């Protein structure tokens, strides 16, 4: 249908803005230290405390497979990096330290995005 072909479309330039939002987010992590799964060879534990790890890679799989159908999905995952690392990690750590700056550097991208979303449909 011509219908499904829309939603389609709408779909693409959704993984267009989303794509945009996920570069500028990931240059706030200058360190990479948010790049990659976390490794179960290197923290051999980690599943024992984190449920649902999450990572800029995997999000960057989900986007170009078009698997986030709105900003809250992706939000969700976003905040999933974040507050994975301020649980596993101590306040006095680079890790927990740079998930902060990422929470509050990306907030700023974050509600920019949502305004784009609303008024482009």
């Amino acid at each position: 249908s011509m219908e499904q072909v829309a939603m389609e479309l709408r779909l693409t330039e959704l993984t267009r803005l989303l794509r945009s939002v996920l570069d500028q987010l990931q240059d706030k992590d200058p360190a990479r230290i948010f790049a990659q799964p976390v490794s179960l060879k290197e923290v051999p534990d980690y599943l024992d405390h984190i449920k649902h790890p999450m990572d800029f890679a995997t999000m960057r799989k989900r986007l170009e497979a078009q698997g986030y159908k709105n900003l809250h999905e992706f939000e969700e995952d976003f905040d999933l990096i974040i507050d994975n690392c301020m649980k596993y990690n101590a306040r006095d750590t680079v890790f927990y330290r740079a998930a902060v700056r990422l929470r509050d550097q990306g907030g700023v991208v974050l509600r920019q995005a949502r305004r784009e979303v609303d008024s482009i449909g």
